[PDB]
């Protein structure tokens, strides 16, 4: 089926010119392949490093075996710098295939806060990039399925107002068809009382308070990553190409106008063993935030100073591979009493207040006053490279916070035998950089540096949400249930106070895998490297259309604004073509 259509050899497409070339068969980059080729007169070329695995199994296709790919060769698994926060290397988890990380993720399926879209346009400056827009297109990617009696009753809300049923990405209620876990509810009481919204639609716009969640899954459980939702259906398409195993290692740029323009790409596995394809139209690079940039850099596009050490010629000075923004993850595990047996996900978003409860004074006054200190110290660290861009981008956040009161942590729930808590600071001040280290792409060498807990607020941040996520395990109706504190367990104590909790998190602590920003759609003034359009600034032809974009980290998961966007940026691109010509 699908998988005798995928091209693996190179020379099939060497020397060749399609409308478009994709560089990487993920989220954004299939999404955008199957809208372009809905027009027959469009031919698109999306080159991924990995090959099909949406029916290899449950390892795949199982929600519930979420974690076991993670080392296999569906991994990428990036290793970070030697982070400073804690002097090791973390691996950033990167799904490896058609899909990309939609192969690999947990599933979950939420919309962030509208105050949050909103600023792309009023802060950011990006016309037409407003919640309304964006929530339409989000409406336009989804395919929700209603929850039924047993999934209301386990802790099930769903405003249908908030979803679009006509849509391509299968999503719906995880169900093992075992019982739900009487712990969903007990913490919905145990946020209850202390004044914490339950039951709200997360995909409504104001994502705040425990609420259960759809998740991308068919009705039969089976993963809807993106290759089975854009790819699967579509693979026929006689103007849908995808050549599989290869690595794009740089976009050719024609040097001979007034601008330079994206000709094609170059691609292979080894310095020596590359192949060039050429593109009528456009090079839509797809490749995740970690690689999008490299590509770049790899290409003469961005700063001068990294790229000539490396004996790298500048054709276009960008601050590519700045501003990536990543969160940090911290497990709080409780083992339960049988009572609270059965499967179940959950997740508290907490806003900042009900993150630092009797410290929200103190978080306060951080905010009020450290904004400028923080910027010039992010920008010094190599996180950014303008601290009044910077410095509008964290007024931004204590707006949201401080007037919009948007959600800071995320309290993931998990049961199925267990009360697990998977913690993170949704809305990070550390700025991270990502940058080639080596002039040969498919030598692979760069160093990612996401500077987690660089930032104070970030620590902190993380180390009340985690507490707090310790605490509700065994308040209110929480109680009957909680059978003694598996992890930390004994590495922390429990009644560890918050500067305890702080030193013990640099130490166990995970990414989130959630770094977008390397190439941030807003406007080259304000340190931006794509347009509200994702085309990169000063190069005709040239877009990039991932994770690398969004200029801010939102309080949610993210692939309903990422198949939002990819349909947005596609809409443009119909527009553009129609126009070249
Ligand atoms: C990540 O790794 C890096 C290194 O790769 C870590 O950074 C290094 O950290 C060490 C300390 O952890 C630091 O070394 C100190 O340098 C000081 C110079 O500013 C020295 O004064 C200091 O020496 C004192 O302590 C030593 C260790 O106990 C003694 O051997 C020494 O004789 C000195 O002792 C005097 O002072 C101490 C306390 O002030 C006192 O207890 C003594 O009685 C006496 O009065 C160390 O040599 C390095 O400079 C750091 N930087 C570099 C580049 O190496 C980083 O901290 C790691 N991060 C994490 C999270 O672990
Ligand atoms: C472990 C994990 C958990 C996650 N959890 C969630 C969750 O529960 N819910 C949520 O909403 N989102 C989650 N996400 C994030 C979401 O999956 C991603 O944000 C989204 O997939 C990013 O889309 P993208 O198009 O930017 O890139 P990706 O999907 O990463 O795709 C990039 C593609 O490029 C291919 N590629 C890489 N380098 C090259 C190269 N040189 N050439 C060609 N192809 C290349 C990759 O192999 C991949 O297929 C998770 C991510 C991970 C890894
Ligand atoms: C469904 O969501 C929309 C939010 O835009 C709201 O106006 C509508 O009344 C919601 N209903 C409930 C009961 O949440
Ligand atoms: C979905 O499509 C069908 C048929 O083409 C239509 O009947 C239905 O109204 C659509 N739903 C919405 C709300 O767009
Ligand atoms: C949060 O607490 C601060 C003071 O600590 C207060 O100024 C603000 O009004 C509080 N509530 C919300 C909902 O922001
Ligand atoms: C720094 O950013 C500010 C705010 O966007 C912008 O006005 C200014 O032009 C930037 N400085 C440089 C040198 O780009």
């Amino acid at each position: 089926g699908i998988e005798a259509s995928l091209l693996t050899d190179p020379k099939d497409v060497s020397g060749r010119t399609v409308d478009y070339i994709i560089a990487g068969g993920g989220l954004t980059g299939l999404t955008t392949a199957a809208r372009l080729t809905e027009n027959p007169n469009i031919s698109v070329l999306v080159i991924e490093s990995g090959s099909y695995e949406s029916d290899r199994g449950p390892i795949i296709e199982d929600l519930n075996a979420y974690g076991d790919i993670f080392g296999s060769s569906v991994d990428h698994a990036y290793e970070t710098v030697e982070l400073a926060t804690n002097n090791q290397t973390a691996l950033i988890r990167s799904g490896n295939g058609l899909g990309g990380s939609t192969l690999v993720n947990g599933g979950t399926w939420t919309r962030p806060h509208k105050a949050q879209v909103d600023s792309w346009e009023t802060v950011f400056g990006n016309e037409g990039w407003n919640w309304d827009n964006v929530a339409a297109y989000s409406l336009q990617a989804e395919r929700a399925r209603a929850p039924n009696a047993k999934q209301i009753a386990a802790g099930h809300y769903f405003n249908a107002s908030c979803h679009g049923v006509n849509g391509t990405v299968h999503a719906g209620p995880r169900d093992t068809g075992d019982d739900y876990s009487p712990i969903v509810k007990a913490l919905m009481s145990a946020v209850e009382d202390r004044g914490v919204p339950t039951k709200k639609d997360f995909g409504c716009g104001d994502p705040h308070g425990v609420s259960m969640f759809p998740n991308t899954l068919h009705e039969d459980q089976v993963r809807s990553d993106a290759a089975r939702e854009w790819l699967l259906p579509n693979y026929q398409r006689p103007n849908l190409q995808v050549l599989t195993g290869q690595y794009v290692g740089k976009v050719l740029l024609s040097q001979n106008g007034t601008t330079p323009r994206a000709v094609g790409v170059e691609f292979g596995t080894h310095k020596g063993n590359t192949h060039n394809v050429y593109a009528k139209h456009e090079v839509l690079l797809a490749a995740g935030s970690a690689v999008s940039p490299t590509i770049l850099e790899y290409s003469g596009i961005g700063m001068k100073s990294i790229l000539e050490p490396l004996g790298i010629d500048t054709v276009v000075d960008l601050p590519v591979g700045l501003n990536l923004q990543d969160q940090t993850t911290a497990t709080v595990r409780s083992r339960i009493t049988s009572a609270g047996a059965g499967q179940g996900q959950a997740a508290w978003f907490a806003t900042f207040n009900e993150t630092f409860g009797d410290y929200s004074e103190k978080a306060h006054e951080l905010l009020n006053t450290k904004l400028e200190q923080w910027a010039e110290e992010a920008v010094a660290r190599g996180g950014f490279h303008n601290t009044t861009a910077l410095l509008i981008q964290y007024e931004n956040y204590r707006d949201w916070i401080v007037n919009h009161n948007v959600a800071y942590s995320e309290l993931f729930l998990d049961t199925a035998g267990v009360a697990s808590f998977d913690v993170w600071d949704l809305l990070p001040f550390t700025r991270g950089y990502v940058h080639i280290l080596d002039k040969d792409p498919y030598l692979h060498h760069f160093a990612y540096d996401p500077q987690y807990f660089l930032n104070e607020l970030d620590l902190l941040g993380q180390a009340a949400a985690t507490q707090l996520a310790r605490n509700i395990s065994n308040s209110g109706a929480m109680q009957t249930y909680f059978a003694g504190e598996t992890i930390p367990g004994d590495n922390l104590a429990y009644d560890a106070d918050l500067s305890a909790w702080t030193e013990y998190i640099p130490y166990h602590f995970r990414p989130n895998y959630h770094g977008v920003g390397t190439c941030s759609m807003m406007p080259k003034e304000m340190g931006g490297v794509v347009d509200n359009a994702a085309r990169v600034y000063g190069v005709q032809g040239l877009r990039v259309i991932d994770g690398s974009i969004p200029p801010t980290q939102m309080s949610s998961h993210v692939m309903t604004v990422f198949y939002a966007m990819a349909l947005k940026i596609s809409d443009a691109i119909l527009e553009d073509y129609a126009s070249m010509q």
